[PDB]
């Protein structure tokens, strides 16, 4: 609305433009670093603490497996991940420094964020404040008006995915579903407890649904809890379908109101989505001490600093297996990959 706010997006999408047509590859190589400690797994990669030998830098590296990316149909969604962030640029998103592969593997050698997920804050605490909560709501809107005014949609928001920095701020990581989506997409994809209806009934879909999951988000930091869960996927669905939330006796009037316009089912009544856009969300009344400009410039204390050593404190992770890092003899999957 402001010129200010339109010319500050306008040089954004000039500046991801630029990057997008034109992609770095192969910026490091594995010998160039040490391995340290295994910091997260999955069914195609994992994430390990790094060192580099000659800076001295610590990192996160993503190493994904390529057959197994082929044989779960994430070929384009690993494209799509290492070309959105080697191209974008925001406070509140972890930066890429390195990219590369060899005969086995891909790489995405991120900043280490040493704090940990939200995800382990919030199980330790029980639940956020309201006040602690809109502080890192707040960084979340301003990091969807930046991603969706670009065109993309992050599709993963969940606390798992939030780390916490040594100024107590957040930083996004996880672009494994994120896509440019200049109209709809079709595919079935993210977390079974943060899905709209309309991904889980198998429509064309839009940014809508990263609005639908930041009321799930804001429910579970100040409930403990997200809205809907159940033993099996099927029985959540159904929950979500319905959209019928209940709300603790606790919550501020103001909040309930946000909740059930970003928990909104119909997709053309849900905030984020109308035609004021991302103003409907933060001109309502949950945000009203918030300052916007303040939050951007990490100018505000933040609510709690995480307790760490230094740069490579691992003590805000948890243990995993420590496996090989094998690279084959033989080359897999070139073809495939030569876009990386
Ligand atoms: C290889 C090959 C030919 N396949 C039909 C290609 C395939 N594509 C998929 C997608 O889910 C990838 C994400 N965008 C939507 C389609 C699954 S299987
Ligand atoms: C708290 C509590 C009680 N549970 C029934 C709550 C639940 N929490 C989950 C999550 O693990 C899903 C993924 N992100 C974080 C929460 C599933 S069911």
């Amino acid at each position: 609305e402001q010129e200010s706010v339109k010319e500050f997006l306008a040089k954004a999408k000039e500046e991801f433009l630029k990057k997008w047509e034109s992609p770095s590859q192969n910026t490091a190589q594995l010998d160039h670093f040490d391995r340290i400690k295994t910091l997260g797994t999955g069914s195609f990669g994992r994430v390990m603490l790094v060192k580099h030998k000659e800076t001295g830098n610590h990192y996160a590296m993503k190493i994904l497996d390529k057959q197994k990316v082929v044989k779960l149909k994430q070929i384009e969604h690993t494209l799509n991940e290492k070309r959105i962030l080697q191209a974008v640029n925001f406070p509140f998103l972890v930066k890429l420094e390195f990219s590369f592969k060899d005969n086995s593997n891909l790489y995405m050698v991120m900043e280490y964020v040493p704090g940990g997920e939200m995800f382990s804050h919030l199980r330790r605490i029980g639940r956020f404040s309201e006040p602690h909560a809109r502080f890192y709501a707040a960084q979340i809107v301003l990091t969807f008006e930046y991603l969706h005014s670009l065109d993309l949609i992050y599709r993963d928001l969940k606390p798992e995915n939030l780390l916490i920095d040594q100024q107590g701020y957040i930083q996004v990581t996880d672009f494994g579903f994120a896509k440019r989506v200049k109209g709809r997409t079709w595919t079935l994809c993210g977390t079974p407890e943060y899905l709209a209806p309309e991904i889980i009934l198998s429509k064309g879909y839009n940014k809508a649904v990263d609005w639908w999951a930041l009321g799930v988000l804001i429910y579970e930091m100040a409930a403990g809890y997200p809205p809907f869960f159940a033993d099996q996927p099927i029985q959540i669905y159904e929950k979500i379908v319905s959209g019928k939330v209940r709300f603790p006796s606790h919550f501020s009037s103001d909040l309930k109101d946000l909740l059930r316009n970003l928990l909104q089912v119909d997709l053309t009544k849900r905030f984020g989505n109308l035609k004021n856009g991302v103003n409907d969300i933060k001109n309502h009344k949950w945000f009203a001490t918030t300052d916007w400009i303040a939050i951007y410039q990490r100018k505000v204390e933040a609510p709690f600093i995480p307790k760490f050593k230094g740069p490579g404190d691992t003590s805000n992770f948890d243990d995993y297996e420590e496996e090989e890092i094998r690279v084959s003899i033989n080359e897999k999957c070139g073809k495939e990959f030569t876009e990386f």
